[PDB]
């Protein structure tokens, strides 16, 4: 009912059971992305050196963020709206949601808490293609229409949260929507039915997709720093693309993206 | 999606499709037949014989209503869109099988939430003509008359992971009884072929613990042998069926699979 608000020095206390809460995500979930992970992902890890047996301060990962690529964490109290999370991301600043899931929402919750955006997302904004790719992809949203910037969350869904790689050792992972949670791990590497596509910009921003569901369709990129290729795009050329993508229309709906309310 | 309302009969019951929903329904039933070929259990395919259903406009109920008052005494009857559990149990309890007179729109032809007339009546009716079926169907309407909320939420997870959803490990291979699997190429595709599903033998406790949503691709599914193995829950009186839906309720649910976790 009330997600945290940092004290004058920017602190925030959390319980001994917040701090195991923390502790079980991170140890089931270190588990989980060993070989599955990008290699981009654990380098970022490293760099980053988070707590493994409490929820770190925003500041200790700001300060890592700062010094790679220029990036910091920003604490968020409730939910914010399209315009002000472009802002922060134009602005080189990742918006972080001030709480963590009880124990019962532990295996899934909606909201992205604590644990979501600092294990799943933050590692990889210590690497600098993917920290490009992300102020670029907030720059790209300050002005856009609404129906452009549906076209955008698509383009953000199929990377930042649920992006593959297709590596010569083997699928593997950098969405922080996969990366922070066993469920998806599992499904996203394992899973034989779902469909996994080579990266293609116009397919991406034309493909429907739907968040409470098990997707049914991932795209790959071959590592991280491919990137840089939409990266590089001028918002002129994203909004042609854009606009490509809706003289075509979107691809058909997969049956369970139909079926999903 | 789309608001649909019954369409109102003659006084004699009759209803007037017109050509464009009789081709809707013509569509519907040539693109499922061909999909469930191979798929659909024997039962099933002995129901289509009994029905003899017209296969380019959508039958009158009493088309219907005459097989399945030979067949099993019952027969179906027409309701509103929307009905709620109170009739939906009372009508089952009485044999009647209630259908929503309506059919989707074009835009909604490969799924809707709604069991429109195609659903209900090709999906639904043929097992209502085979003994077994439509004894433990009017069996599972008497369960639910004096049920409490809590009950029914427990009755409504066994017509769902039957009725609805029902599967069968045959000796010549899976197949489908579940009339909302029946009555769609998706959900045919999906429990025929999906790799990773889990299709479980049928437990009624495993069953009456099993967490679902319904606009999710299921996880998991329950086997019978036969259609004819509902005649073991048929034959429960409705006490002992409250006891089982007492012990489910004291053993808490089975822990949801992940997709279940996941949804709305």
């Amino acid at each position: 009912y009330v997600s945290k608000v940092p004290d004058e020095h920017g602190f925030i206390e959390w319980s001994t059971e917040e701090n195991l809460i923390w502790q079980e995500l991170f140890t089931r979930q270190i588990a989980c992305i060993k070989d599955k992970a990008c290699d981009e992902y654990h380098e970022g890890l490293a760099k980053l050196n988070l707590p493994t047996d409490r929820i770190p301060q925003l500041d200790e990962v700001s300060k890592v963020l700062k010094v790679s690529t220029g990036w910091e964490c920003y604490p968020v109290p409730a939910l914010i709206g399209f315009g002000e999370f472009f802002r922060l991301l134009s602005e080189k600043k990742f918006p972080v949601a001030t709480f963590i899931r009880s124990r019962e929402e532990m295996d899934y919750l909606q909201e992205p808490d604590i644990f979501h955006e600092i294990f799943g997302h933050c590692p990889l904004l210590t690497n600098s293609s993917f920290a490009n790719y992300t102020e670029a992809y907030g720059k790209m949203g300050l002005n856009a229409t609404k129906e452009q910037r549906v076209f955008l969350a698509r383009l953000y869904w199929f990377t930042i949260e649920f992006g593959l790689l297709d590596t010569p050792k083997g699928l593997r992972i950098y969405g922080g929507g996969v990366l922070s949670s066993p469920g998806e791990t599992d499904y996203a590497m394992n899973n034989t039915d779902v469909d996994r596509k080579p990266f293609d910009i116009l397919d991406v921003l034309r493909t429907p997709y739907r968040i409470d569901i098990m997707q049914p369709i991932y795209y790959m990129l071959t590592k991280v720093s491919d990137l840089d290729e939409i990266r590089k795009f001028e918002v002129d050329d994203i909004m042609e693309l854009v606009a490509q993508a809706e003289a075509l229309g979107l691809h058909e709906a997969k049956f369970p993206v139909k079926k999903a309310s």
